[PDB]
């Protein structure tokens, strides 16, 4: 019964998009809006309307935008950038209501944790910033010696994940505990940059990470126990992970050379379908909230929009 369209529904320009494997640069908020960042500037595409705005530009020469990361309630946009800001901005208002500054290097990856916004730069440092407060920079989780560029806060709320170009996964707690703000794990398996990073929302502990170019595995892992419960070689590069409770699937975006996403049956890790169509490596995929739809970016300046997983009646 279950029709997956082998197209993408929609596709929309991203005329621009910056080809670093990297950087974050897609989200789709909860009020139905996808964040998308061209070279300096931000747009925004209502995927209910069609309409468009220009969020922002950046003022000075050479600077981009790094990363985006939507509020949970989608009426705010973290924007991380080259000058190693972290801005938020009011998308309704059009305003930025603070740059906020304490890296050292290119902010490329962002999750939220209710007020917490969390960090991710090139220089290996996660910074936790409480938006709220005047001093935001309240913690420094120091476990990378490459660029963050996976970071991911749990549902629950209970651990974050990072992924790095340093070939590790750090599982950190949500507080400082009895070791401080130190990893309560530390995976090493992954031989190639960690920038898939996505926790399963039926499992509380269960966390899925792919790697890169010289590693090509999406691997599962208990992060209580530590174990991995699933390595499985997707035989190509693994940007970017989602999950779905509808059927109970995993989708996955890879580079050369297929170019394509893979939609994986959990907890068996049978592929489901192969979803063709972008011409260079997918960077970036971003779920919509009514779950039936995947945005895929990809170096080939456009975003993908596949209705792979509808609860048709």
């Amino acid at each position: 019964c279950r029709y997956i369209p082998s197209l993408p529904d929609r596709i929309l320009d991203a005329p621009e998009i910056r080809n670093d494997y990297y950087l974050n640069l897609v989200d789709w908020s909860s009020g139905n809006v996808l964040a998308v960042a061209l070279d300096n500037s931000v747009y925004l595409w209502s995927a209910s309307s069609g309409d468009i705005l220009q969020l922002l530009q950046m003022e000075q020469p050479g600077e981009y935008i790094s990363s985006v990361a939507w509020i949970k309630e989608g009426n705010y946009l973290a924007v991380g950038t080259s000058s190693a800001e972290v801005q938020l901005w009011d998308v309704q208002q059009q305003k930025r209501l603070r740059n906020m500054t304490s890296h050292s290097a290119r902010v490329g990856s962002l999750s939220w944790n209710s007020y917490i916004l969390s960090s991710g730069s090139r220089s290996g440092h996660i910074h936790h910033h409480d938006v709220r407060v005047a001093e935001h920079h309240v913690a420094t989780l120091s476990g990378h010696s490459q660029e963050v560029c996976g970071l991911r806060w749990a549902p629950d709320g209970r651990h974050l994940a990072s992924g790095g170009n340093d070939n590790l996964v750090n599982v950190w707690p949500s507080a400082p505990g009895e070791g401080g703000w130190v990893p309560l794990q530390t995976f090493t398996q992954h031989q190639g940059a960690v920038k898939a990073v996505a926790w399963c929302p039926w499992q509380s502990n269960v966390l899925a990470t792919g790697g890169g170019t010289s590693d090509r595995h999406i691997r599962i892992w208990n992060v209580c126990s530590g174990a991995c419960l699933s390595a499985v070689d997707a035989h190509s590069q693994v940007c970017s992970i989602l999950w779905s409770p509808h059927y109970k699937e995993l989708i996955s975006g890879h580079g050369f050379a297929q170019n394509q996403l893979v939609i994986w049956k959990y907890p068996t890790m049978a592929k489901v379908a192969e979803l063709k169509g972008h011409t260079s490596r997918v960077l970036s995929l971003t779920m919509s909230p009514d779950g039936a739809t995947v945005a895929s970016a990809a170096a080939d300046e456009t975003l993908r929009l596949w209705r792979c997983f509808e609860l048709d009646p």
